[PDB]
């Protein structure tokens, strides 16, 4: 029912605007409040935290989402160390951005729920979409 | 019927699989070898080559296909260069995957059939999968 | 006639203190007005504008020149898009500042009437004095 | 009647390939090695070499030069010193580009023969053009 | 009965040399051809590479050897996709060091078979040393 | 019997950790509180001092125990600063983490009981269990 | 009668104390407010500022000075750009720190009126202080 | 009488280049020997080698000298352990180039007979020469 989302760059911050467009609430987090201000008028609330950090964490009220994406990128180890802390705050459903087979392959086994490759998919999306027309 | 893509990436590869999967006619193409290489099995078609020669691209007989996607990356010039290039063969469908947003406005103008921002796509559509969670009855 | 520059930095203001230094009628433009301020007293006009918006564009009144020239600097994809943009208003001649090799291309195509390469160009003529300390008879 | 080139960027680059075009005799130098292999066969002689070396530079013949350029542009320190050792060894004729105006005002004190500004010299030539165009 | 080490530093370097004095075959891997050829001698086997590519591992011959300790430290990113890797190439022990509490929660999960904290193992056991006598 | 370990580091709080499992009394000490009441629950006291201050070493009593083990880290100075001056206390027994080569030489000179080297002393055990798996029957 | 010094380190940082202890009026400037707050109380006037930057310069009212000692060390091209700006607000004297040969070289051509190589300077007064004792 | 200088980098050269020009022998020693070449000429001799290793040490026969300068850069420990080597020689004045505050305290108690902070001392010099512009009748 709650959707949280850590990592506000491309990915994320497309994934905090439509839910924000289709009216839900969403809780969108990031390191340099730069982001954290630019997307602080489509979210339901915008915070400067750092996911790695376990205090930052249970402070931010984590563990009362259902749904917490990480859209962290570049930093695989800030990414991979974050589904690990958000896996020991028990949250029900984390869903992470993988950047290859390897980052992809320990997200799986520290638990993540749902590892997403934004490129990778929608190329699929898109030769599908290139069937669907003639 | 006729499809082609340029640049091997993680975008234009994952695209090729998938046309391939589905039994349909693709033409691979990249400039360096281990890229074309590693696709020569998921394409009728694995060609070496640099996008943004014009003699190049008539070598591949391009002008042969109705849908050509140009999936290179980092370099944005190459994109659109490339873009260009298959505009003048007048080339019926042209998808591109646009870098950024003055990216898009440019491809708009050059005459793109289809802009493609798959980290923001894939946003939205991830989105709508949550959103459903919610939305829908379940 | 009338002179438009778009891009006050090395390149763009130093054209833009020249016409001026010659009497010549300049409309000076750039996005941040630091830059504009510092150009006011060296044109007839000093406009901040991004222009890469059309609408920003239509504003100055930029289509009753007859030459634009087009110096933006590290962002690429900001050139070229302007270019476009007064391209789309008929603008009699517009000259552009290239980045390197794929800019030159896109520009030529897009069309730009003249393409200057500030660095390899004053190299040429670098190495042209130089040259005549031997050819010329001195 | 002798012309050497150090720093083979956009703007020495762009030199040595027309000295050479005009048929004549250029030493064109640079650290990296790519760059002095890009240019063996626009120059008469390339050599990977460091200008912020006096040893490099005397192994380097310099001395038997009339105008010797300074191409390096970004590292203006590298730029000063070597212009500073060439007018030791002195050169006859050393033009050097400037990065700005107190890089600029240095290099006078160094004792620079002509000091260039690649995009600003090209912007009053380019000025100078429109007008000779009605 | 054949024991590979990757990693030579103050930790896998001293472990490469034990099993040497022990009269043991050692393969002592490692990055920078420094350390590789300062073990040259305290191993039956110095080889310079880079742990984190598949290919330089298999041409190693690293799935030829019953226990592999990686040694890598400061890396944490290098340290565990190494530990993966040899996982896949199906390695029976790996034995692995750690950083922190998380860089060794990961191992877990990744299937080291044995985890070491050199630091804090010592400590334990100079602690214990230090009942023993009086 | 009377235990103090300076320098609550992975090192010296993991020996104070293991006093206290086996029921010893041990005297934690440190420069910074967190580490100090981290360890507070470990150690029959856990006082915060910057073990380089002669008067603040006083003010612990230092002089009463039989064994202090030195387990500053980054700081090499600190480290031979400290058992120099507990050395002047006539401390009976000190043992000292050393950071490397010269500092152990400078170690065993200033009078140090003692010198543990973490890394490569836990490199030999490891070995040593590694070799038990060949030499030993099993 | 007036000093100022620009550049806190173990040189600079120095000088402050001992004309504070002898009772001056010191202005003493850096970049990072570190360094500005641990001076304070030690001069007359600690200012955070980047000397490298004009405007800070006039703002500071460094042409109210007849001695401005530039005590910036690591940094050479800051150092240079230092006593190029203050020559030109015309400081009456304006001794400088210098790295090495060439930075002093350079530093004369700019016009310091005072060059300093402080361990250089203090090993030949401490040859002197050993003749002075048999 | 006799000097002998350990490290040959900015202060110990200099002390090395004055003591010759002041006629004073003067022993030179450094561990490579480009440095002891270029103070060949400047010092009675110039020889290679490591302070902290005691034998070779006692090869220069450094017992024979009254007055040993430890200037050994960077490298702390190579600084308090040389001296405290040259100090189980019995050398009667030991002067040491201090890298730090803890650095200073650790000689001053390893018995060195002077210490000097280059830096911080010709600092005070200066602000004496400064000085000296306002208190002397100038
Ligand atoms: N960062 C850049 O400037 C560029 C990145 N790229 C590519 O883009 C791809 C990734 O795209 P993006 O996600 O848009 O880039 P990104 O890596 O910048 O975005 C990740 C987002 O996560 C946030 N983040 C990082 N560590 C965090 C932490 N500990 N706690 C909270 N938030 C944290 C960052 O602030 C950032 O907004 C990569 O493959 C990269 O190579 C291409 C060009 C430039
Ligand atoms: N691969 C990398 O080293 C980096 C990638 N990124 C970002 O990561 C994201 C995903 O990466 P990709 O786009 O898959 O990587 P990519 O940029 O390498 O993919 C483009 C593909 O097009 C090919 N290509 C480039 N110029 C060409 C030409 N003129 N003719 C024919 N083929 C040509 C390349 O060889 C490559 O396989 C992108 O948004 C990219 O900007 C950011 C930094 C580095
Ligand atoms: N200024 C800088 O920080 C850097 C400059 N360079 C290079 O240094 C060389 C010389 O620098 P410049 O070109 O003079 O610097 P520049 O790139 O800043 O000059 C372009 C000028 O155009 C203005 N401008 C940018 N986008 C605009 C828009 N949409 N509408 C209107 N005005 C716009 C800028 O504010 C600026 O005054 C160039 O080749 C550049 O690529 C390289 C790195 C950094
Ligand atoms: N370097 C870059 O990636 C970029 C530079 N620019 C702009 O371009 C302008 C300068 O253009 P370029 O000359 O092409 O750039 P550049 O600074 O790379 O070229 C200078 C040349 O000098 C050579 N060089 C440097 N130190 C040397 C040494 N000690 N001995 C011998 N050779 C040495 C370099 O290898 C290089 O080829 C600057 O205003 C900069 O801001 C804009 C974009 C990118
Ligand atoms: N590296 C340094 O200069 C210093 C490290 N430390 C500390 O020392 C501790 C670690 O000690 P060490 O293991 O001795 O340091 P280390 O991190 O340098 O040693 C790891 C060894 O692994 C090798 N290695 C790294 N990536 C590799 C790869 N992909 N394939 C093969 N070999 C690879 C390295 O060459 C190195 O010899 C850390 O907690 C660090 O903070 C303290 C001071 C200095
Ligand atoms: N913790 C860090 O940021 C880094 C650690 N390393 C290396 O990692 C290895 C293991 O780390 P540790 O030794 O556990 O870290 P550490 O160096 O912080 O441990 C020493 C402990 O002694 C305390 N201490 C320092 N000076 C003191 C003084 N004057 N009086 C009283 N207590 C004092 C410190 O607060 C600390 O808890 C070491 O070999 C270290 O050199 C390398 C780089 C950074
Ligand atoms: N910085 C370091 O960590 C170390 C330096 N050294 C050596 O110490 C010598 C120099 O000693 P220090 O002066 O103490 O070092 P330093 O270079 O750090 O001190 C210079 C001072 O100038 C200030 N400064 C720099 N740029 C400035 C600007 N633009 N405006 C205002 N203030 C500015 C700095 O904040 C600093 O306090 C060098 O020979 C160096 O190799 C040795 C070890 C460490
Ligand atoms: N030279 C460099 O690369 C750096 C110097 N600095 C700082 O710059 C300042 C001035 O530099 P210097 O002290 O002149 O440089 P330095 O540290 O190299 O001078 C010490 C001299 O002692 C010699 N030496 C070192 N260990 C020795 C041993 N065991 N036996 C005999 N001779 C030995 C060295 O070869 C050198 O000639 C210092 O405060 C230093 O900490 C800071 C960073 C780097």
């Amino acid at each position: 029912k709650q959707f949280a989302v850590i990592g506000l760059g491309r990915f994320g911050g497309s994934i905090v605007k439509e839910l924000h467009r289709m009216g839900h609430e969403v809780l969108a987090v990031d390191i340099n409040e730069e982001k954290v201000n630019a997307y602080a008028s489509y979210a339901t609330h915008a915070v400067i935290a750092n996911a790695t950090e376990e205090n930052e964490l249970l402070s931010l009220g984590i563990r009362n989402f259902e749904y917490v994406i990480v859209a962290i990128g570049a930093n695989i180890q800030a990414s991979t160390l974050t589904t690990l802390l958000l896996k020991e705050l028990d949250i029900p459903n984390i869903w992470v951005k993988a950047q290859n087979y390897y980052h992809h392959k320990v997200l799986e086994k520290i638990g993540a729920d749902r590892i997403i490759h934004p490129e990778k998919d929608m190329g699929v999306k898109i030769a599908q979409s290139l069937s669907d027309e003639n």
